[PDB]
């Protein structure tokens, strides 16, 4: 009965996002449920041999979360659920949207010690992941969760053992008896996205379906998505840049196709662009620099890529300018955080912009104050630590009122230790870090 606690916007705010249509109070998934009323037969998602159409991935989708309602999981529960980069990762979120449950999604790359923490913190009814994973290699985590009281009720493996709840069954085919189900209201909690920024263990960071919502359609308006977009997914799946800057969620919402990767490595990357004619992607500087060295000796197998963002970490100028020379395709600088505000050069901002800054926030409100040693805005152009609140920016971490009094200031702007400078234009230019 009582759904998850977060902390919320002022209803002064709450108001202005409405009057305003950032906030226009949908589930996500109307991204969904729009697709399949306007073009249920497109391509959603291409990974390998299959291929998605928006009405197989609603009809999976339903299975799925009709299947966990059967055996009541919803309104109120958690789950917690880590898979690789393949379609049954966005069937799930979709699945768990729909269900009312509100998930956290682990990085693959998570291991016991995290896994364990999100589980203490989040205290799931449903997990679900991959019995191809060191973790689940075995059984020593599951049992260990028996003797803390932390075992979910239930349990979905995809790779399954024969004793093993498969995934892929409980998608394939819908419940025996009818049990009742809908989203959790559109102010109220989606799903936990998960910090960066933080020291060993990610904090946890409510993302409402309204906020979440808004930032991809938003995101996908000032990256042009569109219908014939094909966007290759080669970052982790569940990080903020990968599902919504613009993300799958993005391209989702404008009715084009994902095509999955297991990773960055470029000569298997370069190839599914190749495959799949693929003419947007996403990446990291690291990656960035794989893909560099070996794009000359490919032209050929790469021309497709019309769009490459860059996010993530700090991005030399150098480095950016050879994307255009080498990658053949128009560059867009990133600089989001899953706790909220997310900056894009855009499309028509000068070579100069783009190669230099990183720049400027989704919305006319995201309110930014950039602030000095003692808390005083800053000479316009100076460095100072960045300080943002907007329509679609946390207003604190799941049940840490510690942290979250250190990290906001009086009016509820979010501090997150990011040094930044204005540039004369309107973009920002990430500097550096701080504690
Ligand atoms: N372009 C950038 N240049 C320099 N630093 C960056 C940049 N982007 C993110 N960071 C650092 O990474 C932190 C954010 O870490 S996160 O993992 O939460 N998210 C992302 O990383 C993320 C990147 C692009 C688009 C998105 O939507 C994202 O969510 C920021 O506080 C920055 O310190
Ligand atoms: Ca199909
Ligand atoms: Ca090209």
């Amino acid at each position: 009965k009582q759904l998850i606690e977060f902390v919320r916007w002022s209803p002064e705010r709450a108001q202005h996002y409405r009057n305003k249509g950032y906030w226009i109070d949908q589930p996500l998934t109307r991204i969904l449920t729009v697709g399949v009323q306007s073009h249920p037969h497109s391509l959603a998602i291409i990974c390998g041999e299959r291929q998605l159409s928006y009405i197989e991935l609603d009809r999976l989708s339903t299975n799925l979360a009709t299947r966990l309602a059967e055996k009541g999981l919803g309104k109120g529960d958690t789950a917690l659920v880590q898979l690789p980069n393949v379609a049954e990762f966005y069937i799930v979120f979709f699945a768990l949207l729909k269900a009312g449950v509100v998930v956290l999604n682990a990085l693959y790359s998570h291991r016991q010690y995290e896994l364990n923490a999100f589980i203490k913190q989040i205290q799931p009814k449903l997990l679900i992941g991959s019995r191809q994973h060191e973790v689940f290699s075995n059984n020593q985590f599951i049992d260990s969760l028996h003797d803390v009281n932390l075992s979910p009720e239930i349990i979905l493996m995809l790779n399954h053992q024969a004793t093993d709840f498969g995934l892929l069954d409980w998608i394939e085919t819908p419940a025996e008896t009818f049990v009742d189900f809908s989203s959790t209201p559109a102010d109220e909690v989606a799903f936990f996205q998960l910090s960066g920024g933080s020291t060993g263990t990610p904090k946890l960071i409510p993302r409402t379906h309204n906020d979440y919502d808004y930032s991809v359609r938003a995101s996908a308006e000032i990256c042009g998505l569109n219908s014939n977009t094909r966007l290759l997914c080669a970052l982790p799946a569940p990080h903020n840049f990968m599902l919504s800057s613009p993300g799958a969620l993005g391209v989702l919402h404008a009715g084009g196709c994902v095509v999955m990767a297991p990773n960055p490595e470029p000569l298997n990357c370069f190839s599914i662009i190749q495959r799949h004619q693929v003419n947007m992607a996403s990446l990291v500087p690291s990656a960035v620099i794989m893909w560099l060295e070996k794009a000359a000796q490919y032209k050929d197998q790469i021309q497709s890529l019309k769009l490459l963002q860059v996010g993530g970490a700090s991005f030399p100028e150098s480095l950016a300018r050879q994307v255009p020379e080498v990658l053949n395709c128009k560059l867009q600088q990133v600089f989001g955080m899953a706790e909220g505000l997310v900056n894009y050069t855009r499309l028509d901002d000068s070579d100069e912009q783009i190669f230099t800054t990183q720049g400027r926030p989704i919305s006319s409100d995201d309110e930014i104050k950039i602030v000095d040693e003692q808390y005083r805005e800053v000479p316009e152009g100076e460095i100072g630590m960045l300080a943002t609140r907007g329509p679609y920016t946390f207003c604190g971490y799941y049940q840490s009122p510690e942290h979250n009094s250190q990290v906001f200031d009086e009016d509820n702007y979010y501090y997150s230790g990011d040094l930044v400078q204005r540039t004369p234009d309107g973009n920002l230019r990430v500097v550096g870090r701080i504690k």
